[PDB]
């Protein structure tokens, strides 16, 4: 954590390199129309000097990529730094492709016969909402999926037809999954916005989008140019699949055709997916998996190694995937957990040691380790001597509309003063004894008529 | 209270006077067979000297009666002193009648022509179980109802037939209420034991027994001699009437044809009846109405006066009678109240002031003032700020066999540590915070298999 250096360094590079390519795209096409009918030396001295600058710059661009690729693989990045590495990675990739087309162009001059290069165009995803688990039928925003066309200084070609989107699944083993696959291109920017409509589930299989357009050479040769695959994603048809899809998506994004990945590589991906599940802000998340939650995960499901394997995942998701389906779908859980109301990821010994001798009625809510997707309230009992008593909250305790976990909680005098997970002044998270009613404040049943004074009342309510 | 003097003084008198009558009964009949055929002075000088002793002693006996009658009427007597005044009263009455028959006899000699005297016999109740509320069909013990025949030194008569028991009701406005009404007389003691069998209810009306026997004069004149009425009592036929009967019995014993009685006279009677209701020992009762309970009664139902009226009673019994039906009939209540577990007679302000700032879960059980025969648990709540919350225990909270008040109590985490009414070392009653489970110790559900350790358990049980 705190890779604040590596990244802010690379960000300044990209902002500069961004401007270098502007003056370079101009400098090139300029020095390109000014090349005589033909002549070698005197005429091609300035082009060779450019090629030099390009190759040099290409190299810096390669060092950068490795630097980033190594950070994601070797450092646990905090939410902000994480979202940034991803952003820098995407932009540097584009810069690299841009520079590449300019160079291939200047090269098709200095050293022709080298052949190939094909039409010097390129389709890249300037922005995408993937990865993510999409619910069948939702439609993307007008600026969520934008495709950018990259060219050389001089365009020795024309574009025929619109840019098309094609869904692909490479675990290959009979209709239209998308709506609005064809989009024209904006001139001032050469971009194409795809407000795709997802018309079909994927059957819990990762998927990627591919864009392509037909380019007609200046010699009337038609070539189809395509983009690399987008980030993976899955389309589900019922909130019942969110898990299987989400796990598959996570497993795919995490390992990517590999059997073993670093610990950092793994959690950096999960953190990313965890925030997407809980629909939290990527940069300033209300509550991201903390270092504590990571260690818990690293200990209870991974042997505490700094290298994770393919099959250790299958077991981790059996449990974890459930804890998340609960966070994303069970009413108020997400909100209550993001607040500190529900601690969540904690093991026995830890829940107990955190309660060692507290007034009776003190409790902490966390995830059952044997009952995936379920909570286990650990409270101190009334009976003497007072001992720590755990309670598995079961499905029937909650009911779809009426009793939601927060209702259930304020109905048992056995749950008095909560141990909330609050943030301190040095920002450090802490445990401060609120009162079941104070903490649940925002969820409590709003008393209409004021409190009765004088006779007798019912016991609990 | 503490009339320890008055009574222990009179007790020594009765024990002595008891022996004086022994030597007097002997001295008399002796000096009676030794009286010549007839002669006045010289012969009747010793008889006149006896008559003097008798009259003197009769007088001491009268001072004693008034002394006792005034104590019951002007001093609140504690259980022991109370049972004693009643015992002394009964024995002194008998001594008085005995002495009377001896004197009438010596007088029928010295001053005949004075006429009357009738056969010089007397039937007195040497012992009785009244007052009390009897359940139809029960049968008395062989020594619970004994009748004693008193005579003069010389018996100038014979007894024909057995001693009979006759039930009487003087609120007069078609069969056999008793079994075994006729009993013979034991010679060595001239007593008749009546193990009466109550064959009929009384319809909530006080009743008294009357004993009588036929005596045949030495001149063949037959006279029926009777005893004064026994203490009142009532026979009920169902536990539903215990109240109406008990109140009527209490009202009758308390006032006795009067409209106004002293405060002391009143409570001394209630104390007596209260111990009989709760089936407690008269001398060493586990828990008798305390001075506190008396003041409560004196304040909430009597205007705090030292003189009680007939109609103030009708209202008092409306409530109190119920609190007692609960003590005598509702399961474990009697035991729980006799223990200090249930305090009982306490008013609002008092219940609250006794709880002013106690840990949440602290409670005292007492009688509802608006809900006669019902309990109102006053406990401190969980909610903050913690305030005193009263709860009316209703009939459905309890069920005949399964849930008895003590079960109900140990089922709500809202009732934690009880404020028990315990006795201190100087014997003074006190409030010591036991634990709902410690105090209910003897009633708790006996856990078969030992306490589970390791997983999750249900919330309350």
């Amino acid at each position: 954590s705190s890779p604040q250096p590596i990244l802010d360094t690379i960000y300044k590079l990209l902002s500069e390199q961004e401007q270098t390519l502007v003056q370079m795209i101009h400098e090139q096409s300029l020095l390109l129309n000014r090349l005589p009918p033909t002549l070698d030396e005197n005429s091609l001295a300035p082009l060779k000097s450019l090629s030099q600058k390009q190759i040099t710059l290409s190299g810096q661009m390669n060092t950068e990529m490795s630097a980033l690729d190594a950070t994601k693989k070797g450092m646990i990045l905090e939410p902000t730094d994480l979202a940034k590495l991803f952003a820098l990675k995407q932009d540097l990739q584009i810069q690299f492709k841009q520079l590449s087309l300019l160079h291939n162009e200047i090269q098709s001059i200095l050293n022709p016969q080298h052949s190939a290069p094909k039409p010097n165009v390129a389709l890249v995803l300037k922005s995408q909402p993937f990865p993510v688990v999409i619910s069948k039928g939702k439609q993307l925003g007008e600026n969520q999926l934008v495709v950018l066309v990259l060219t050389g200084a001089r365009s020795n070609f024309h574009i025929n037809g619109p840019v098309k989107a094609t869904m692909i699944c490479d675990s290959h083993p009979p209709t239209t999954p998308l709506e609005m696959d064809s989009q024209p291109i904006y001139p001032a920017t050469l971009t194409a916005h795809f407000p795709l409509k997802f018309l079909a589930g994927t059957r819990k299989c990762s998927v990627n989008l591919k864009f392509g357009v037909n380019i007609r050479d200046l010699d009337n040769v038609t070539t189809t140019v395509e983009s690399d695959a987008s980030n993976p994603f899955v389309v589900i048809t019922n909130e019942c699949q969110w898990e299987g899809s989400a796990g598959v998506l996570l497993k795919k994004d995490a390992f990517d055709g590999q059997l073993e990945i670093t610990w950092a590589q793994f959690i950096n991906t999960l953190q990313r997916h965890f925030l997407i599940a809980t629909k939290q802000d990527p940069v300033r998340p209300k509550r991201p998996l903390s270092s504590y939650d990571l260690k818990y995960i690293q200990t209870h499901f991974f042997g505490n190694r700094s290298i994770i394997h393919q099959q250790d995942f299958d077991k981790f998701w059996v449990w974890f995937g459930k804890s998340m389906q609960t966070l994303r779908y069970q009413r108020h859980i997400s909100t209550l957990w993001q607040e500190g109301i529900i601690y969540g990821y904690m093991g026995r010994q830890e829940v107990n040691d955190a309660l060692q001798n507290q007034d009776p009625g003190t409790f902490i809510i966390r995830f059952s380790e044997r009952n995936p997707g379920q909570f286990g309230i650990a409270y101190i009992g009334v009976e003497m001597p007072a001992r720590i008593k755990h309670y598995l909250v079961q499905p029937n305790d909650t009911a779809a509309a009426k009793k939601t976990f927060p209702d259930f909680l304020s109905e048992h005098s056995q749950f008095v003063n909560l141990l909330q997970w609050t943030k301190d002044t040095n920002g450090a998270p802490r445990f401060l004894k609120l009162h079941k009613d104070t903490a649940l404040g925002s969820f409590a049943p709003k008393r209409t008529a004021p409190v009765p004074v004088g006779g007798y009342e019912p016991l609990n309510s």
